[PDB]
């Protein structure tokens, strides 16, 4: 595990991170996809074999050495806000899971379902909330990748706030 485990933020590709491991924000399929997912399939390619995994799950897929973990979250065009939220919630629990599984001291992650998942709402706080409940009990370095320059700020204040 990491000496001090933190948590951080960037504004940057997640295909380019500094971190032992990474988090697509996978479809159930283990499709190539948009945004996160697209950036993913482009870099790690070779981590899409039998990927496919349900909504509130995560599987992980080594491209050389380096784990790749396909995590679902719902689509809130699809799911009522009360099921999405607590598969949303599960999708989370199974990343801290994996992390936990593969020994890494360090994880880059996206804000699940926050994207084209997001059902057109600002879904930050919600998504942002469900990942500390996962990876608070997890010993890992872990660093979240954002594209937005106000989410960077927003994420910034909510990690300083329990600091
Ligand atoms: C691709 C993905 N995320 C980004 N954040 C800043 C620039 C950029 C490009
Ligand atoms: C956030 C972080 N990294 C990304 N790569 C491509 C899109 C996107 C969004
Ligand atoms: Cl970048
Ligand atoms: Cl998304
Ligand atoms: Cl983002």
């Amino acid at each position: 595990g990491a000496m001090a485990p933190s948590y951080r933020v960037k504004r940057m590709d997640i295909a380019k991170n500094d971190e032992e491991c990474v988090v697509n924000a996978a479809n159930p399929r283990g499709l190539p996809g948009d945004g996160v997912c697209k950036a993913v399939y482009k870099k790690w390619p070779e981590s899409f074999k039998n990927s496919a995994t349900p909504v509130g799950t995560a599987k992980t897929v080594m491209c050389g050495t380096y784990p790749v973990i396909h995590a679902v979250g719902p689509n809130f065009s699809n799911y009522t806000e009360s099921e999405g939220d607590r598969e949303l919630a599960a999708a989370y629990r199974e990343v801290a899971k994996e992390v936990t599984r593969l020994g890494v001291n360090s994880v880059a992650i996206p804000l699940l379902s926050t994207g084209v998942y997001s059902g057109g709402k600002d879904r930050l706080t919600q998504s942002l909330n469900h990942l500390f409940t996962a990876m608070d009990s997890t010993d890992a370095d872990v660093v979240i990748y954002c594209r937005d320059k106000e989410w960077e700020k927003k994420i910034s204040e909510a990690i300083q706030m329990r600091t």
